[PDB]
């Protein structure tokens, strides 16, 4: 790895994916291959999200990947937003198809006529389903693997009830989810807020989110979403109950849907990467831990070096420690430094023979660079302590990123310049798609655009207080986006 | 449940794959959405082949659903089959695209190109990878709910070594594995089985199979495949190596792939359900005892009542048993037992008011009808052991039905006699393109090859002549899927 993160970023991404084996190019621009190294990471998110809906009542299905033109072109506003972006199969081999239909952007169009089926009465509800899937917005906009890519994985919930207060309890119990992946998983703090009109789910009532900052782009990106869609999806679908309680009165559902993709894994990249690499945080790094001979003369001390590298490989599987020892014998040690290295492990365990003599090891933190020399007796306790406090680290140092590029401004000339050293700004707003339109008009003269409406904002907002322009209804959280 | 297995088969199909909650219909003929309980029953087989194949060696990891025209053509013979069935793409919106691009019925030609760019060297061999995920193969043919549909969940792996050796080491320890989810988990025997020449993979060198049979219809349908593709796709797609030892020589890699999908549930479905819905082996059930209380009077008796579930329950629980307690008062006691044999649950756990005051309850086995009063001292021990003695009773029953419905037929006369009565013959067969399509043609509807069988039933003797020519191998022929 010769790129620099400070210096040119887009090749510093390029290098640190490939060169970790977590990415290769495909020969369609916007699809991306996930290696074996990324696709663990993924892996590890879905352990954890999965546990996590699954006591909430979730259950896991698969719907098809195909929309009809009927589903689809039949109703509007949420057609309407996605329909550019809609990939449209047209023909079977060379026969073409009497109707062309469609790849899922999103299931709400796939799941809700099957929902429509099966609620029949109160007891029907509610229906809380999530899949793991693939889905795909053919845009056009520059492709960044991981983070803006034509075809992802992501899960996708979808739960629809008979009251709108489990509706309203469920969008904010799953963004505390996704605020537990980036937070807790991936050592990656989070702005919980609210989207603006222009930027909500097209058909919902109200959009919640997760912002993240990556500070070498000077910009933040939008890493998961719960909607209340309330009944705007019931009544265009007929997903509808009658209660003997209500008379008569038809009931239209109430619902959320949520996402969240394998966007995560390329935030952690650009969070957490540096100049010698990627840097993975031990709760999701699949390798957490990885051993390599040193000063590798006689047949029987080179034994004795391999079963030291096994005693260590053990006693961390022993303490619930994911270890790999790199005991290929077809490279130097010097090679599996580097190739570690570059992958992001977390732990570097060297063993040489003056070292087995001396009863200790060397223990390479990833994230410090700092080389600890550490007593033999000591490996669990003190990998753990190094382990959970890389963590610890790497959350701290990107918290401490956030609250320094985070700031408040309550006027246009203010905003503009905070804006352009690479910073997010929470600016007094109207709320109106006019008022957010020309900001990206003059915020340009790569334009900025609005992020969310913080739950807990850095101010409240002043009695009567003009928005940066109509008077204010909230501090906005505001940036240059992905 | 209305339709009756034996006299419409179709009917009683879609009643019970609906009606257990498995399936529902969509809009798209060919396309089928899979709910939780369908799902969870794919889960189950994939804990057990992803930890299987992990021990091989083997990654997961995932390559894009889209082929490039060109990708898709390099190899000819794989190409031109698949061809047809292929979905195209060719516009976002109203936006055409400038190259109509390709849904993959299958991942070859998308990760062999990334396969030649990561062989540099025979340090770089061996490369095993695995994904879980969905294909496309648009047949305007009959659909089928699991067992034949456009779009499918599966996995596929692809291996890809510097020797022969290794490559064919694999293709039959996937076949186990697969020999094992059919025979352990499922409780359905299969036939572990090569293709014919007609039938192997296009692009490769041979193709091992399992075949299992379905009494109902009378037919036969593949299992899962596992395929040696040789150096067919490496001289194609280039994946290619030196060896310091002859200078300047490149050898190719052998590869393997290998396939198995939700055709699974389906299978599993026409050999063990009944007319009274569903029956699922407790070894993929995710519900293997479901705990009604019955006879439901005053409110600290009733109770009670539901306080006696939860100690079956958590004593359940306990003894690593998968048990769901259905204590809604929603729905009247019928209404549960009805609902839970539907869905074919294992062992139904009726508590009573009567036998809970003289401490026992019933344990109803799903697969036979048979109801047993046990005493509930021996609970876990009973009910444990119970599961057990389900899982090889539905074995043993379709073993029955296996080693009843595949025989032996010696002349073209006898083999449509015995094929006429629904059953699948193993005959001595030539291997020949033509003489297959004429067992075809004759046969009508046609009869096909499943498959030449590891070990067939009797021994081929002294320069045997095939139905036609002489016999080169035993091979079992029947109606098929
Ligand atoms: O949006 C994405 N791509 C579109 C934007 C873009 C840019 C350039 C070329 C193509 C495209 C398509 C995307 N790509 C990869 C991972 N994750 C994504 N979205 C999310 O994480 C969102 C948050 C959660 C719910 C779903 C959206
Ligand atoms: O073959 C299948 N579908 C095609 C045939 C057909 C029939 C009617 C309408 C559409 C189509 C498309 C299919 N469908 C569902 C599940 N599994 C399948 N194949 C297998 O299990 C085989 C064994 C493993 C490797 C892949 C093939
Ligand atoms: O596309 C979206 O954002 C919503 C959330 C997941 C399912 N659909
Ligand atoms: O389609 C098939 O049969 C092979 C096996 C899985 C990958 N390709
Ligand atoms: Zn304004
Ligand atoms: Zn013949």
């Amino acid at each position: 790895l010769e790129a620099k993160k400070e210096e040119n970023l887009a090749d510093w991404y390029s290098q640190v994916i490939t060169k970790s084996e977590m990415i290769e190019y495909h020969d369609i621009s916007g699809c991306y291959i996930l290696r074996p190294w990324a696709y663990a990471i993924w892996e590890a998110i879905k352990d954890f999200f999965d546990a996590e809906i699954k006591k909430l009542g979730v259950e896991n299905c698969y719907f098809p990947m195909f929309v009809s033109q009927s589903a689809l072109e039949k109703e509007k506003t949420h057609v309407a937003d996605f329909a550019p972006e809609v990939a449209w199969v047209t023909r079977s081999g060379k026969t073409e198809l009497a109707e062309p239909i469609a790849i899922r952007p999103t299931s709400e169009t796939v799941m809700y006529p099957a929902y429509a089926k099966w609620v029949q009465s109160h007891r029907d509800l509610p229906i809380k389903l999530n899949q793991w899937c693939n889905v795909v917005r053919w845009e056009f906009k520059h492709p960044q693997p991981f983070l803006r890519t034509r075809e992802f994985l992501w899960q996708e919930g979808h739960s629809a009830f008979a009251t709108m207060e489990e509706a309203a309890e469920e969008v904010l119990q799953i963004l505390d989810l996704y605020a537990q992946v980036y937070e807790e998983l991936l050592a990656i703090p989070v702005v919980k807020g609210r989207k603006t009109e222009k930027e909500k789910f097209a058909g919902g009532d109200y959009t919640t989110t997760i912002e993240a900052f990556i500070s070498a782009s000077g910009r933040a990106i939008q890493g998961g979403t719960s909607h209340h869609l309330g009944q705007n999806f019931s009544k265009m679908f007929e997903i509808v109950f009658e209660d003997p309680k209500i008379p008569g009165e038809k009931q239209f559902a109430y619902q959320n849907s949520w996402g969240l993709t394998t966007r995560t894994i390329g935030v952690m990249t650009m969070v957490h990467g540096d100049n010698m690499g990627l840097v993975l945080p031990p709760r999701v790094a699949c390798v957490q831990v990885v051993i390599i001979p040193c000063g590798i003369l006689s047949e029987e001390d080179k034994e004795a070096l391999i079963a030291k590298c096994n005693d260590y490989r053990r006693r961390l599987l022993s303490v619930n420690i994911r270890v790999r020892a790199d005991l290929r014998d077809n490279y130097s040690p010097g090679w599996k430094f580097n190739h570690w290295e570059l992958k992001g492990v977390p732990i570097r365990l060297e063993v040489g023979p003056r070292d087995m003599k001396s009863c200790q090891f060397v223990a390479v933190r990833r994230d410090t660079g700092e080389k600890l020399t550490v007593a033999e007796n000591e490996a669990e306790t003190k990998l753990q302590a190094i382990l959970e406090d890389i963590q610890v680290t790497l959350f701290t140092r990107a918290s401490e990123d956030l609250k320094t590029h985070m700031v408040v401004a309550n006027t246009m000339e203010d905003f503009q310049k905070i804006l352009d050293s690479g910073k997010i700004v929470q600016i007094p707003f109207c709320g109106e798609i006019d008022c957010e339109d020309w900001i990206k008009k003059t915020t340009a003269r790569m334009g900025a655009k609005s992020l969310c409406i913080p739950f807990k904002p850095l101010c409240e907002l002043q009695p009567g207080a003009k928005c940066v322009c109509n008077p204010a209804k909230y501090y906005t959280l505001f940036g240059r986006s992905y």
